[PDB]
């Protein structure tokens, strides 16, 4: 038995929209958690043969992203890097895809992860190059564009489908406010015991003339429980879906080393954990909130695992109902999910979530001693993946 | 041995900027490549296990662009898809993730390739999120900004670099032009010897009211041979490298179709050719020219190939110098490389080139019953990919 | 008696939206018309005392329009220029400022006209300066936004209001329609039996490398006199108004000098024509389509004349409801009013037209050998200037 | 004798760029200004036949600007209004045509003024409409491009030709330093002691939730002396002119109105003052800060004036060098120039400048018991008017 092994894995502070990483471009994000990541991993700089990093909105970063994440890191010219969009569920895809390429033999060192500036989305002009000829026209959000609205029903949120999920699933306002209130709550309690800081690299951001630390999530301490249930609904006339019982906007990255167990202990590095299988689950767009269900089900098939076996669950909180509709068809606790909070806490750094959630997972994993854990990423489009984990 | 085989692969034409598929977005050329690809390969819409398609300019496209195009082809919607930018080689690396995925077991048929319309890339407003304040500003061209230009010497065209690899190999412009009207002639000859009609999967354009049958290149037919030794030099007072010595902005679509033999002959679908080996190499950003280099020689190691037992080469034609360089350094007779012609006379669009090489090295293979190809092409960032391909 | 008089009067070509003016900006058809005036006054650079002219949408043509065009022209610097906005009615508002400024001993030797380049009308973000935040945007049309629209409806177009005078007065969609032809009908004949060219200073325009002489208006030519009858309503569903019945965008200049009797006397200036009064009229925005039958009106009380002794009139055709309105309200019949066709034919250059109509009048007494004319044109906001012209 | 007379006069309080009238337009403004003039005129809301109002950065207003402000204002339909554009000294430009107008014999009460709204310029794609094709361009401030540059040295800052202007008369950076404090110091004494209350028109604003009354000057009170001789050169190199000894961005209004001394007498109202003449300077646009001398020799000529019988001057502060200029060549007292202050300390909002120069005057003849002022204004294009003013 050789399996693939993550033998390291961290994330940047998430910060808010047009907060803490306000003036950090997603490269910069990228490249304190690459560098962390090889450090944390005990490996030179020239040591990495394959890097994929999840990145959605690209637009005005210059060329090649993740390459800019990898160098800026100080990781060697040699470094090949590409940027992988799967929209919400880029950071584990990155994972996915590392993984098969060191199975393949392509590779002996993978860095996987993903990396999102939301703040540093600009706007676009969509008839700039051929001619507006007349009348009014879009200056157009690329976050909202190319990361939020649905390509198919156009200009339409995905919050609106995550109504759908609330009126099929007869997810009431409350029941929803409550799973926001119990993530808020975990968050608050796993910062304020440190829970995180195993798992974080800090940033330095200059602060005008000055330079800030900034070591922790900046949106569970802000957040305002007194205000939830007296928000109105986001995307519907009369809805149940709310800004407090959705994820907010984030900026963060994430970073995780991959290679063969023999490799691992060929250089005297101790796994976090073992890859014991990812799948791939796709339908329509407007299904995405319940998409994670049945990559689930997929990953128990290809793992041979039941779900009564496995300890920890993160399923991405792009909204309350998503983890809410993964509860009721999994028949999961909410003691084993997302125990530390989730996105509607922390925030959804679009294209990190899908490794970040795996990073959250692996310090949980240790932290209870326990050996099995499942991360489920929804994903933009109507897609999830899932990857299961195994401490040794 | 089941190595993995690539059953099918089409490309649409190559238009020029803002010519032919002006009105075409990145999708709908994708679109049309992975129809055909699903066509050719006899699946039906819900076989393909795996998508992975190329694409560097992404902004404005809406949600997933691969998406987009799978699913605007009439594939199912259980079809799982992945954007992915590297850069110039984005179509090459989709080959590559998608061999592997098969290699590793997480899929049993993949399609990969790569689309772009640069004629339809946006314009950016860099600071319209928090305001210009006081002062001009710049409205950014998405084309130049995320794919021509280098991230590290901000604002520099990759033309430099190639200007630094003429001084440094003392190509002359004598000796580029010469390249580069055997590209054009070459390409204009197999456009008349109907050479590129069974790679090219034809699109209906709608010009207004009337409807218009694109079943062909546009660019060979409007290169200006005349003007070809009377152009200024484009990156460099008193250089070397011109427009026509260099790539054009072109928009257009490939796309493969790969699975084991042993699922090939259990469907009685006779391969194209048997994937032997890839490689991915990178250095300095601004040596980039000369990485396919690096990539072809590190492609030999890990196959077990010579240089002298390959028939043919497609060396993407970023510029002249990019086949010269490739040409002196790996010994190559100019009569196996790029024998239709290349990016000189076709056009380069950037995301999908490198699966577009591809797909005119199959078919040149078959036309004059040779065994053996190698398709390398250099890349934004510092970087190259190549691939081996064999008939059988 | 020493009356104000009119020694000279000229318009350029009337050009159709990004048609034969498309890349020429408004100073430069305000220069070209400004330098023929002064031509024709026998007049040196030094020898204009005040510069008026008319122009709306001044955005992106940097510093002082009228400033620009009047030493584009070739004026002498110590030639006192402003740039006036009374909408539709700026390049008449210009000479009746002009008048005055004389009367009052204020100048001896005065230019007024207007000049528009719809074509160059730029594009604004409103929010740029302080930022959008998030969401999408509006790419606003300066011509539609500044020129076109109401400013208390917002978003409201003109034409909206031209409905409901076609619905006051039941102008049936035939009898518009019926006044349109006989303006295209007129202006055609005008043009081919040489009625314009008195009027007219040629531009030359310079397309690429080639060179065009611009003599002839643009619009009448290029008219489909079959597709009128078959238009859709423009402004309101099941109305009556059309593109073909309403004026169009237009790019265009006109310039007149104007002198007390005895200097052009006293210069050997043979006048075209004395300004015997000039009036102001203004009501609710809404009802701006028949302002000009109060201005006319209120132009009656003070000359002393009545509208029997008028020979002709012009009323800017703005919409054929506005011509029909005051052929109805002040009993005019149609031989005598708009006789070379108008606006509905020519185009609405909107800062010029004021001017224009002048010049167009004053040509057409004279070529009828007539005394008395009256030129009126109704205005964005509710208003409407009207002038009175007396041959001697 | 029945002169042109000033019956009343008033301002809104000067903002400072993004400040106190952020969210306020140029039509507000003007409301205001207007409102408050023809209520202190003791006129009904139906009795002004003319208004005039100056205002240069027109973008993005709606139609007709000073229509807005005269029906904000709650005047009649019935009122005729245009927006009057000769750059700097718009305000100035509206008294002198409003006078002209009253003399002819047009109207009998007329409002003159201006109105600017720095912070509501929007930004301009020159290349929206017809496309930018290829390569970067520019998103361009309203405020900068058809405001602050020259239209034939193109880019050119008006600051650059104050620089020229100090190397052609030696005014040292201490001497224009000493200018601009005597400016400050005396708007602040001017404040202090309530010499502005008699002229201004007070606010309110909408401050988030709340609203704020702004009655008084937001610039001479945020003004650091102590920064001022530390400041970095402005528009050269080792330069004299600074922010500080240059006018700043600034929003405000001013309106006047005007009528025959006989019409005044016959409403039983006081005349604030007599103008007794106006006079217009144009020169190269690159000696426009000395266009200001010329203005004031020519309006002693046609008022029969001499500069020794004149008790207080308003010369404009677009720059220290401009009233330091004129102090120089009219051999001019500071004592008897900008008493209270001028734009280095209160700013310059374009449009309105030359109005509100005026309205300082009249309340300062008034409060020191003075019978002749003269108001000049240097103009963009290089131009200056000049209006002379006696209490009776």
């Amino acid at each position: 038995e050789d399996p693939i092994v993550i033998v390291s894995a961290v994330r940047t502070p998430m910060g808010g929209f047009l907060g803490d990483f306000k003036d950090v471009n997603a490269a910069t994000l990228g490249a304190a958690a690459v560098r962390a990541a090889v450090e944390r991993a005990r490996l030179q700089a020239d040591e990495v043969d394959e890097a994929v990093l999840g990145c959605v909105l690209a637009a005005g970063q210059g060329q090649a992203p993740a390459r800019q994440a990898v160098l800026g890191a100080g990781l060697a010219r040699g470094t090949p890097c590409s940027t992988l969009n799967k929209m919400c569920g880029s950071g584990m895809k990155a994972l996915m895809l590392a993984h098969d390429t060191l199975l393949a033999g392509s590779a002996g060192v993978a860095l996987a992860g993903g990396m999102e500036s939301m703040s540093n989305a600009p706007y676009l002009l969509e008839r700039a190059r051929s001619g507006y000829r007349m009348g009014h026209g879009k200056v157009l959000d690329h976050m909202f564009l190319d990361g939020l609205e649905d390509a198919y029903d156009k200009g339409r949120l995905m919050g609106t489908f995550a109504e759908d999920c609330a009126e099929a699933y007869g997810f009431t306002r409350e029941a929803q406010d409550e799973f926001a209130v119990a993530s808020l709550t975990r968050a608050q309690q796993a910062m304020r015991d440190g829970r995180f800081q195993a798992e974080i690299v800090p940033l330095t951001v200059t602060a005008g003339k000055t330079e800030r630390l900034v070591d922790s999530d900046e949106q569970p301490p802000k957040a305002r429980l007194d205000k939830i249930p007296t928000l109105k609904p986001a995307f519907r006339e009369g809805g149940t879906v709310t800004a407090a019982n959705s994820s907010s906007i984030s900026d963060g990255a994430a970073a995780l080393v991959l290679m063969r167990l023999s490799e691992a202990e060929r250089r005297g590095l101790a796994p976090l954990a073992a890859i014991r299988g990812h799948a791939s689950f796709a339908d329509a767009p407007n299904l995405f909130p319940t998409a994670p269900v049945g990559a689930v089900k997929r990953l128990m098939q290809r793992t041979g695992w039941s779900l009564g076996e496995v300890d920890l669950f993160e399923v991405n909180e792009a909204f309350a109902v998503v983890g809410m509709a993964a509860m009721r068809d999994l028949d999961l606790s909410h003691e084993r999910l997302n125990v530390h909070g989730g996105a509607c806490a922390l925030g959804h750094p679009i294209g990190a979530s899908g490794a970040r959630i795996v990073v959250t997972l692996l310090n949980a994993l240790q932290q209870y001693d326990l050996e099995r854990g499942v991360a489920a990423v929804c994903i933009g489009g109507g897609e999830a993946t899932a990857i299961a984990v195994e401490r040794l």
